[PDB]
């Protein structure tokens, strides 16, 4: 139980145990990260083993989701669906226990050996439900291309639709190989074009009609009109058999 630090991965290093040889990722604001990690137990979330500051995390030898995406092309729709089902599974879970990730993007979706997707890095994560009472979020967190528009123009907002939006931006990235806009603001041509339904432009043009119908439902500007996860679970492309 004296871990060898083999190499740096990102400030995270790879630690291997000499006695048993089980690999773990070691990560070298934080009190909350450990706090939140302590609550989590899901097969689509990076596992927290413990800490001493040093964080002992499940090491994913698959890499990250971005590696799986070919620029300007994306990936086979079947792999995208499988990844999205698992992305949804993880997010449903986090939300189920009052946690929002707040920074969902392919950099934070890690792949294990089986290629199972794992949600990583709860550094920006926060509680949005406690004792069955929702707390709206007023803070701005995340990464401009994946953030929901309401977070840019509203004092307070609901946590869940924000995570849903980012998941849609991720689905776009898996199916088109590119990100639709710099940020979701009217001052941005690409975003104005989408709100205008100019789907003959990129990235939307690279995307089959069925997944694109789902993105029409996810990338909805009004967070109250935006599709919810239970309803995504009933969407036609989501339940479409793919080889
Ligand atoms: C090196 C890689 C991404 C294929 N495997 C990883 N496993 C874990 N556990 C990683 C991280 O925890 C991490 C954290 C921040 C930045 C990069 C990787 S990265």
């Amino acid at each position: 139980e004296d871990w060898d630090l083999v190499q740096t991965l990102g400030e995270v290093q790879l630690a291997v145990n000499r006695v048993t040889e089980e690999a773990v990722a070691v990560k070298i604001n934080i009190k909350k990260e450990i706090c939140i990690n302590k609550m989590l137990n899901h097969e689509n979330v990076v596992k927290f083993y413990g800490h001493r500051q040093y964080l002992f995390l499940e090491y994913c030898s698959g890499g990250e989701l971005f590696d799986r995406i070919e620029p300007d092309i994306g990936m086979p729709e079947p792999d995208a669906q499988r990844f999205f089902h698992q992305l949804m599974a993880g997010v449903v879970y986090l939300h189920g226990i009052g946690i929002t990730h707040r920074d969902i993007k392919p950099e934070n979706l890690l792949l294990d050996e089986r290629d199972n997707l794992k949600i990583s890095d709860f550094g920006l994560a926060t509680v949005f439900r406690y004792n069955n009472r929702e707390r709206l979020l007023n803070k701005m967190c995340g990464t401009l291309p994946y953030v929901a528009p309401e977070l840019l123009k509203r004092r307070e907002f609901h946590a869940e639709p924000v995570d849903v939006w980012s998941c849609g931006i991720v689905l776009t990235a898996m199916l088109a190989g590119e990100l639709p806009w710099d940020q979701p603001s009217d001052s941005c041509q690409e975003y104005s074009d989408w709100k205008e339904k100019k789907t003959y432009l990129n990235p939307w043009k690279k995307i089959d009609s069925a997944p694109l119908a789902l993105l029409h439902k996810i990338l909805v500007e009004n967070p109250s009109a935006r599709i919810t996860i239970p309803d995504i679970k009933k969407d036609r492309w989501y339940n479409k058999p793919l080889k």
